[PDB]
């Protein structure tokens, strides 16, 4: 062929998951409304781009709640719609609710590559053979990534973290270490100020000295703690929006490992 198939794409994780699993194959392109993936809602454009697409794919029913839903056999589409983690288990909302932020360890990012190019190779019969060696490269870059990082994150100096959102839960404890939130799994989900009470003692309980923001502005709740008991703070990036750059995702994921390894 000459174009590929088209395939729109939710958000940033999802983006560079299906790309590398393609390589140079499809037409690959992300929602870029712009927003944020908690609280975005498409657009009827969107939402006719998508019925547009010969192929969509997003995360998780537990994240991009509008997807379910979607009615290609309806509203008269052909797309393909394609939950790339369908199946993997996800962590309870701690103590109905859910974590969808596999993607940020390495293992699960793996895990959710292989699902990708399976559900593409159904759908795409012709291109088994590129998917399950791009996804198989991707798994094994991934295994590697856990090799290189269980010592740094073993020698310690000590555990805890605190970040803007709790995004970091899966990665976290993929390494020993536990994390806090300043907001729940979602950044909307702000404090309290009892919370806020509470997080601030954990800093000093805990003895935390960067606090770490994202750019995702939307954190004055955040520069507000260094602006309060304590001191410290470096950004820390969940994925969820991409940095462009030119970086791979595996090298993104590890860039953001590297600043929080390298704070201890
Ligand atoms: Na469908
Ligand atoms: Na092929
Ligand atoms: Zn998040």
């Amino acid at each position: 062929t000459g174009k590929g198939m088209k395939i729109v794409t939710s958000f940033y994780p999802i983006y560079a998951m299906v790309k590398e699993v393609s390589g140079d194959l499809n037409d690959v392109r992300m929602i870029q409304s712009s927003s944020g993936i908690h609280s975005f809602e498409p657009s009827a454009n969107d939402i006719a781009a998508i019925y547009d697409a010969d192929v969509f794919v997003y995360h998780s029913h537990t994240l991009e709640s509008w997807a379910g839903s979607l009615d290609p056999n309806l509203k008269k589409s052909k797309v393909k719609v394609l939950e790339a983690s369908e199946g993997m288990t996800l962590e309870r909302v701690p103590g109905t609710l859910y974590d969808p932020h596999t993607w940020l360890d390495p293992e699960k990012a793996g895990e959710e590559a292989q699902i990708i190019a399976d559900k593409l190779s159904e759908v795409d019969s012709e291109h088994k053979e590129t998917y399950q060696k791009n996804a198989q490269a991707f798994i094994k870059k991934a295994q590697e990534l856990t090799k290189k990082f269980q010592p740094k994150f073993e020698k310690a100096t000590q555990k805890t973290f605190v970040t803007q959102h709790t995004a970091f839960s899966y990665l976290a404890k993929r390494f020993g270490l536990n994390q806090l939130g300043i907001a729940g799994i979602s950044p909307e989900q702000e404090p309290s100020p009892r919370q806020l009470t509470e997080i601030q003692e954990f800093v000093k309980t805990y003895k935390v000295k960067t606090i770490f923001t994202e750019s995702n502005a939307s954190s004055k709740v955040a520069e507000t703690l260094v602006k309060s008991t304590g001191v410290g703070l470096k950004t820390l990036n969940p994925l969820e929006s991409d940095p462009q750059n030119d970086k791979t995702y595996l090298e993104n994921l590890e860039e953001n490992m590297s600043i929080l390894a390298e704070e201890l």
